[PDB]
């Protein structure tokens, strides 16, 4: 992983790559972020990400996140949102 | 702060020290831990801790906790329990 990809517009279609020959599932809509695996898990992305109609995608990359790490006492809220986010 | 104090038996009475001349509130019962401020907050303890009847108190100290930190992928559950613990 290298960067966060917040959508601002445009549809996104995710399909299984190598493990899955065709079909499967993958989605993200306007405002719905992805790339939240490689926040601190430092692990590769699960799916493939192919666009359908054109989009505008912000990019707060990995080193920019880790530079934002020293601004603490509010990263606890982010990490609580991560834990309650993935457990549900 | 220096150590965690898990009760195993015995009552504990906590009263305000210096800021409060008398009364106030402070409690912990069999099994109910305290010292959970100085987990990662690295901040001094709020209350005073005076025993009432004798007790048996375990002690997993600060350096022992920080030695337990490298055993990861299950400290996330501890930190989620911290965040959902204090926010309620």
């Amino acid at each position: 992983p290298t960067d966060l990809y917040i959508l601002v517009s445009g549809a996104v279609d995710f399909t299984v790559y190598v493990d899955g020959h065709d079909q499967f599932q993958g989605k993200a809509v306007i405002g719905e972020t992805f790339g939240e695996v490689g926040v601190l898990y430092y692990r590769p992305q699960p799916f493939t990400v192919r666009t359908t109609e054109l989009s505008q995608i912000l990019r707060i990359s990995r080193t920019s996140l880790m530079s934002a790490m020293h601004a603490h006492a509010d990263d606890g809220r982010v990490i609580m949102n991560n834990l309650f986010m993935k457990l549900r």
